[PDB]
């Protein structure tokens, strides 16, 4: 036996201006017969927290060349860390994906740094090894406090990316700090980008397991009804409706997943629709 | 360009008795320090059109790590061909994942064959790899075709695998022959297996396309009516329904999701349930 090799991919480190290490994994569609193959406009998609979720968005942008409605496919950008054993740094991203506020503990607040990054180091190094390709478009996807970071790009930076994805956004983070950044992106006066929202029905209400103790069932809904990921995620996109600044807002609650499983179906769709149903319908 | 690594994984090539060769890919726990770390009970799951899932089931059960109920993990083995810039082999798997009828076209009707050399040969080969480690309980997936092997498989040898899941299962290939042996299961007397069983909202009922026109989305719709992949499955679960032969049939539609972008969702589930929420209630 050997080890398992990942067609259509490759990896580089890249070093942010701080001098922390980035881990970046680039995968393109199955089809080409090598990188150089594409040539043209294809859209791109840049996923926080990269480590957790290559793999599955690279296989599940591979499994639509199969669906009619397939336009050529896009190209995958997993902005991760140096890892062993485990998909998440937790020091890392607990600065990275967090945004700056008077009251944020020690090793939180540096999502400006981290979007800098983005655009002035991890968008260019892509782009120099596709040179044959243009960006038509590129969304940013985050989980959890990725969630969060999309969020805060898209109010603080919001041209900075055309769609801005976020899955299960922990919006409770430091007193519902991300709120006064909404409330300020919607009263500036205004190409709008879009904004995809998406939470698990089992994260606010969650069901009890098997063999669990009521006491020990007790204190998981008492914590799910503290981080209230559901009616915060609808609290925010009531906010949001009408406003002339974003094209269009999609949100979904995916019946029957919590925070960890709901990360296979919402980076799926995430890719899914930015690829293939791109311009959104105007809502 | 450096490729991506795959982690805690390793492939081999195995024929059949006919001489034909399957790439069988197999992973474990992202936490493990090397593969001789699990000793003791597992539980295991087989995944036939291997190529198409096995990245996602891979890093879906590594991301259970990160989830409070996670209970150990368990290996994934997928089942696939060898292949370069496609996920399925279409002549193969029409032999491999289809039982025999006698209206069946040449090339189709292998389901037994295929079953046997993963019993035979696939199952011994992946238990000499951990020989430290027991096979706690076995699960067989499979999508589409590959979901019309699975109940294949449960109505007649369910004895062969603890859980049967089958994605989009289809029905329609032959449904006068796979309801013939799902009647033929239940009126037979009587540990019984679980099955799980599940499909897209929009597998049946698709939507239009942004700009798409009437005529190809008619078509579209009337495709979706032919293949009748809810109101089968519908059919075939309420059959089941009261079985004593069946410890639990759980049926899931899931909404917003079509034939393809379905596979990332009942995938997923799929594995996690098996390894984290065994044996399930009784239906």
């Amino acid at each position: 036996p050997t080890p398992v090799p990942l067609p259509n991919s490759e990896q580089f480190y890249l070093e942010n201006d701080r001098g922390e290490p980035y881990l970046i994994q680039v995968s393109w569609p199955l089809h080409w017969e090598d990188k150089q193959t594409g040539r043209g406009p294809l859209p791109i998609i840049y996923i926080v927290d990269g480590n957790a979720l290559f793999l599955t968005a690279t296989e599940a942008a591979w499994r639509r060349a199969a669906a009619s409605h397939f336009a050529g496919g896009g190209i995958i950008v997993a902005i991760g860390y140096p890892l062993k054993g485990k998909l998440y740094d937790a020091r890392r991203r607990s600065f990275d994906l967090t945004p700056p506020t008077a009251c944020a503990p020690v090793g939180y607040g540096g999502a400006d740094v981290f979007l800098d990054f983005i655009e002035n180091s991890v968008r260019p190094a892509v782009q120099a090894r596709f040179p044959q390709v243009s960006l038509a478009r590129e969304a940013l996807y985050g989980h959890s406090y990725g969630g969060l970071l999309a969020l805060h790009a898209l109010f603080t930076r919001p041209q900075s990316f055309d769609c801005y994805i976020a899955s299960s956004p922990s919006i409770w983070w430091n007193s519902l700090c991300i709120l006064h950044e909404a409330k300020a992106f919607v009263e500036t006066k205004k190409q709008s980008p879009s904004l995809m929202v998406s939470w698990g029905s089992w994260e606010q209400h969650p069901p009890r397991w098997a063999d669990e103790l009521l006491d020990h069932y007790e204190a998981r809904k008492r914590t799910a009804a503290e981080l209230r990921m559901a009616d915060n995620a609808l609290d925010l996109c009531a906010m949001l409706h009408g406003c002339s600044r974003l094209h269009a807002l999609i949100k979904t609650e995916y019946e029957g997943e919590d925070n960890t499983s709901v990360m296979s179906c919402s980076v799926s769709r995430g890719l899914t629709m930015f690829f293939e149903d791109w311009p959104f319908h105007q809502s």
